[PDB]
């Protein structure tokens, strides 16, 4: 038999595994799915638990429930490195050998060599992380009542005004009243600050949506510093440059949404990467390797319409997964492989549980309609991986 | 005038103010009650929020509801100092003058000058404090899944196996399943440690009850280090001396139930204090001062029947309150006042929602019945201070 190894159980990994599961009958191939955890988590919702608006359990599902144990063998371990030449993968407590390999380890934060960011800041990239963020913030608010001289406890800074950062501050803003009610804090003293290097909030968005969003969040007490870059980060706070002069913000909680790069494991294993990602062939496989397929954030692709790269998104990762499943199933059988054609719909961004901005159907949706739309789109994924039972289990 | 000032709205203080209000007709005297916070909190329940077993809002009640504006005037500020000679009290945002004074600012943690205890440890003495403790523990558990190498995060050390410490570890133990369930932590790796200098846990109680309690908590995964004293404290953990050698415990959370002393203001105000507390006359009044009365944890008293001192407790503080109310009313009226004789009921200690130990009525009650007994006794105070509305609201 031929042995297929899939790394990571993220969007690309899980869609690939489930697809392979559907395509192949028993004994056609040996399939192993490797993930750091026994669960796969819905990354797109991760902002919600981080704020504390939603329980983290909604964002994750157990892998054992998702798959057939006869078809796939599941491994709970951490990837340390990949060796192409030896054709083996090295894990913390194991090693594997693959006839065919699928790589979807997701992304790692991009700090752009900003001083102290990696050490002293938080990121929304996992269940553990959002848990830590949420309880961190709750802890500081708990601490405020003891010494109210220290208003830094109430200050929360988000780095980057890109998609993730804006969703997160929206959730935080919606979260704030209940939190202050819990910890006996005057709502006025709380500061939520969004700091972006770029001159505009939400680049890659129609200005109409952006200003509407700024009206909503600004109405909710959010503060925006734009054209302002983070000079450095310290346990005390952050230091930013305005009008070519240094200014210091003393904040207990600093969260970094500014940028993302591919997993370090990919670059560290001798691949060549632009921004940590690999520019793959029309069949989504690494250049010079017929036996390795790449998906999600680790993969790089460019649009025909403009010589600019497709952004790293859940949706494109899903498409990657289905395509790779099809191609692998065909390839082991000696069949013809299909090239990858990306079909891209529009994305909706939440401004809290009740509010959103989006471009869907080439239309400019706002408010409740946009929010409900986003929820429906997200439900479509749940239907995809787990079906009616999975969707019903949420709500 | 005559002007009466009460400091703090703890058990003694609030019972005192309520007592005066019940006792006196309108316009008879000027009474002002001062507290750092707009609420009075049921200290007796404070261990529960610290574990996270019970929401904190239950443990506190707003003061304004309790008293009648016209009878009493409330000031929300923090006492900074007392000047006996000038007969004045100094606050952060005010100053007050008293014909008669009542002091019940409660207690402050006693660390016995142990290195780093005040800096690096937690105490269960206020709502804010228990909130900080609870969220601290939750924070460590949240941190754990990211790095499971660090088991110190899961370790919680409690100093003292006295009444408070035992209740607290009991609550933590009952708390543990839900807590471990939330943050993806194996229940086994969790350590709860109770550390006492004394050779026995829970001194001053009949040994049978003690053995039963150790059986319960020990069954619940609680660990006891007895005859072992804490040498010093670090943010990483604590250092204790066992078998004539230093031993290092790596624990993220250290909670101190070991000792209590009177409020620092008392020592700082020119009083003469044994353990930061004052030894009062039979009328519950400060020595050398006819216009000053002391209540609660700030007060010190001795039993004739046994040459041992009365401990600082809620119930005795309440008795202080009623006594001071009656005596004060007499003093304003010019009548003869009653000396203070304390009558003591039995005390019950919880081991969680499902278990308790008590010596109420000399029956030495154990288990579930004891728990219900404690709940009823706790309800009695609520009935006293607020009436039907307060008890129903819980
Ligand atoms: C708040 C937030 C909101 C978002 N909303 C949207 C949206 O609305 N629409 C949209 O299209 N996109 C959205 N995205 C982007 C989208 O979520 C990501 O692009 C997508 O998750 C990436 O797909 P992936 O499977 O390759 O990465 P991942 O989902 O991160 O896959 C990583 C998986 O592999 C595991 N893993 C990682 N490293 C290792 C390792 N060394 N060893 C073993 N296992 C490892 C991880 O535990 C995880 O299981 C959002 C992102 C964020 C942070
Ligand atoms: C976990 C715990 C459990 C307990 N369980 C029991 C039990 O089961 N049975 C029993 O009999 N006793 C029990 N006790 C003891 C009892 O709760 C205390 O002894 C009681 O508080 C004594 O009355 P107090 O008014 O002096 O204390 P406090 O209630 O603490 O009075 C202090 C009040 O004054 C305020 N204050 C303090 N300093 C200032 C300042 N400078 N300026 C203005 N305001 C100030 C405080 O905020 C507080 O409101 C327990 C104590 C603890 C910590």
């Amino acid at each position: 038999k031929p042995s297929i190894v899939i790394l990571g159980a993220g969007y690309g990994g899980i869609v690939a595994a489930l697809g392979l599961q559907k395509r192949l009958n028993y004994n056609e191939a040996d399939i192993t799915l490797v993930n750091k955890n026994d669960y796969h988590y819905i990354t797109t919702e991760l902002h919600q638990p981080a704020a504390g608006t939603m329980h983290h359990d909604q964002a994750r599902v157990g892998i054992k429930e998702l798959i057939d144990e006869k078809k796939i063998k599941f491994v709970k371990d951490t990837v340390v490195a990949i060796d192409r030449e030896q054709q083996k993968v090295t894990l913390q407590n194991g090693e594997l050998h693959y006839d065919y390999l699928v790589v979807g380890l997701g992304s790692e934060p991009e700090t752009f060599g900003i001083e102290g960011l990696r050490e002293h800041a938080f990121s929304i990239n996992s269940i553990n992380s959002v848990r830590i963020i949420r309880q961190h913030i709750e802890y500081q608010f708990a601490k405020f009542a003891a010494e109210p001289e220290r208003t830094d406890y109430l200050t929360i800074v988000v780095g980057g005004a890109e998609f993730t950062g804006i969703e997160f501050v929206g959730e935080l803003a919606d979260r704030m009243p209940e939190l202050c009610a819990e910890y006996d804090v005057d709502p006025k003293l709380v500061r939520i600050i969004n700091v972006e290097a770029a001159p505009t909030v939400l680049p890659g968005f129609d200005p109409a949506l952006v200003n509407y969003a700024m009206d909503v969040l600004g109405g909710k007490g959010v503060e925006f510093k734009i054209g302002t870059p983070i000079k450095r980060c310290t346990p005390e706070g952050v230091v930013i440059e305005v009008d070519g002069e240094e200014e210091e913000i003393k904040a207990a909680t600093v969260v970094w949404t500014g940028g993302v790069r591919g997993n370090s494991i990919v670059e560290k294993s001798g691949f060549e990467t632009m921004r940590g990602r690999i520019k793959v062939d029309p069949y989504l496989r690494a250049p010079g390797h017929e036996n390795i397929f790449i998906v999600g954030d680790c993969a790089l692709i460019i649009n025909e319409e403009n010589n600019r790269p497709y952004p790293p998104t859940a949706q494109i990762a899903i498409q990657h997964g289905e395509n790779v499943a099809a191609n692998l199933a065909a390839l082991i059988r000696g069949g013809s492989m299909t090239p990858f054609k990306p079909h891209i719909r529009g994305t909706v961004a939440s401004l809290g549980r009740n509010d959103a901005i989006g471009i869907v159907g080439g239309r400019k949706v706002y408010g409740h309609a946009a929010s409900w739309l986003k929820k429906l789109i997200d439900m479509r994924y749940l239907y995809l991986i787990g079906g009616l039972s999975l969707v019903l289990k949420k709500g």
